């Protein structure tokens, strides 16, 4: 089956699209060429609706049959709830996408009369028609990057369909903490989004460690979303029932997997019908987990298919990285090439070919990779690092246009301990907090897929929560990465780091002098960029913060909300 099909009725934008970066002296501040900079609008939806348009064939083997075998006994160790109403409720973002049945996000989290009892209604619903497809909208995405020559200028804008507002809030009551507790029975530590950043370092280097000759690779998938088919749908169901839930919750999963994850119409904006889709929901509850999932079943069956030997997995929705005993450089071509073979098989045929990698700090998950520098007594400390260039054009971005749900902060706690976040964006951030006076106040931000709410003031109690103490104190990065965060600074044409120093020690004094908790910030982000250093001491108020399922309750998930939790 063709993965869409398409009316001729355009994507169309909601509100009003930008796609060049405004030049304004705040943004300026950080980066001149504001000309590499774009966004993304519903310009090139059409361009986009091409490429993810195509035909799947599947065909599976012994090697998928017996690892879709192991799945659903691990899946049956799983006891699962419905979740309340109210717990469905307050698990939606604040700007979430208003229902068309007149309610919008602050209702629903308000437990509102009229969203409460038209949510109450679409479940019944759920429960009495196993059947009738439910409606999608289809919106081009607005996403910031740095424009790539080599790889032919700028991307499309990515497609996401999603379901009314009603729907969503059903499909947590139904899934959410299946979520929770589905992917770490099944693929255990191979589960990428119960890691926080720093788990994430130490389980890429136990892997790399426990190999005699370690050969690791990434695999792309064109398209993802777009391979799996209704089949691949219907199985991820099978295995949902493979735990213990109650009768309402089964009733309810069957029905949203035959009448909304299969397929179904899509709708533009203005409501004309725009097609169908036969493949993935970008857009619900279960994007994540169900790509995580279908992934890690395909691969593991794809490296059996393909002689890998001794595999260890880290996947995190589409994005999968194997590690494994080399059997030599030829040889190692030769399995990648079959591993490759049974993918397509299974529908899910690569992008870039997967290429062998014999050095640990070339193996990217989600775009992520491991280096070390040193923390204060000289012992080496590992750290999850990635190419800056994207966090910089969004924060660019960020400071001349504001976002509801931002990028910036997200960045900021992910990568606290590399020296890009800590020269120029904390430096950036801080300085423009200032300038508006809004350093005091909760922001929205995106992590792993799902929507925080942190207070930058709250940030030195935050990072060495997940980061330790060492995070305001890392130094000697590698060359590599430097050389890497160096040259994303010409490209941009950012001020170097010797102007961000400078820049730093006037931010840090400025922060000092307002005393509490923004002296705290002044203090422990900015002692890298002072002569006469501070003892830094562990603060009383991170022993308070219980973070420890932080990354796993967003489930990588989209339409999740979590604030801090003290």
């Amino acid at each position: 089956s063709m993965s869409y099909s398409w009316t001729g009725a355009l994507i169309t934008p909601c509100s009003p699209e930008e796609e060049k970066l405004p030049i304004n002296p705040l943004s300026n501040s950080l980066l001149r060429y504001h000309n590499k900079v774009y966004c993304t609008t519903s310009k090139s939806a059409s361009q986009r609706a091409k490429k993810v348009t195509f035909d799947r064939t599947q065909v599976l083997d012994a090697h998928y049959d017996s690892v879709l075998k192991d799945i659903k006994l691990a899946a049956s160790k799983v006891s699962a709830r419905l979740l309340t109403l109210e717990e469905a409720c307050q698990l939606t973002p604040p700007h979430s996408a208003r229902s068309k049945y007149g309610f919008g996000a602050k209702e629903v989290r308000s437990l509102s009369g009229r969203a409460v009892n038209h949510i109450k209604s679409v479940w019944k619903d759920l429960l009495e028609d196993p059947q009738t497809p439910i409606p999608t909208t289809i919106m081009a995405k607005n996403e910031v990057f740095c424009v790539d020559p080599a790889k032919g200028g700028k991307k499309p804008a990515r497609l996401i369909v999603y379901p009314d507002l009603g729907v969503r809030v059903c499909e947590k009551m139904a899934l959410y903490d299946i979520t929770q507790k589905l992917p770490q029975a099944v693929m255990g530590a191979s589960y990428g989004f119960q890691y926080s950043p720093a788990q994430r370092v130490e389980y890429l280097l136990k892997a790399w460690a426990e190999k005699k000759d370690p050969m690791g690779f990434s695999y792309d998938t064109r398209c993802f979303d777009s391979t799996v088919t209704e089949r691949d749908i219907r199985t991820e169901e099978s295995i949902y029932q493979a735990c213990s839930l109650p009768e309402e919750a089964r009733t309810a999963i069957h029905s949203l997997t035959e009448r909304l994850y299969v397929g179904g119409p899509m709708f533009n904006s203005k409501g004309q019908t725009c097609g169908y889709r036969r493949c993935r929901a970008s857009g619900v509850l279960t994007t994540s987990m169900g790509n995580t999932i279908t992934c890690y079943v395909k691969a593991l069956a794809a490296c059996k298919a393909a002689g890998i030997v001794a595999p260890t997995m880290l996947v995190c929705g589409d994005d999968l990285v194997v590690i494994s005993e080399s059997q030599g450089t030829e040889e190692d071509e030769r399995n990648l090439r079959a591993f490759t073979e049974a993918m397509t098989r299974y529908s899910a045929p690569p992008g870039d070919p997967p290429r062998p990698e014999y050095d640990l700090e070339l193996i990217t998950s989600c775009s992520s990779n491991v280096s070390v520098a040193l923390g204060p007594r000289g012992r080496r400390r590992y750290y999850l690092t990635r190419d800056p260039t994207t966090p910089l054009a969004r924060a660019a971005w960020e400071t001349v246009r504001h976002s509801p749900i931002n990028s910036w902060l997200g960045n900021i706690i992910q990568y606290a301990p590399t020296i890009w976040v800590r020269m120029v964006l904390m430096t950036h951030f801080f300085s423009i907090l200032m300038v508006q006076d809004t350093l005091d106040q909760n922001l929205n931000f995106e992590m792993y897929g799902s929507v925080y709410s942190v207070n930058p003031l709250d940030l030195p109690a935050i990072i060495e929560r997940l980061h330790g103490l060492d995070a305001f104190s890392m130094h000697t990065y590698s060359h590599h990465e430097l050389t890497r965060v160096a040259s994303a600074l010409r490209k941009l044409g950012a001020p170097p780091l010797r102007v961000w120093k400078s820049r730093a020690r006037a931010v840090r004094a400025s922060l000092i002098s307002r005393g509490g908790k923004a002296a705290v910030c002044g203090r422990y982000l900015f002692n890298w960029a002072v002569k006469t250093k501070l003892k830094l001491t562990p603060l009383p108020e991170a022993r308070l913060l219980d973070l420890s399922s932080w990354f796993t309750v967003g489930a990588g998930g989209g339409d999740i909300f979590h604030s801090v939790s003290v």
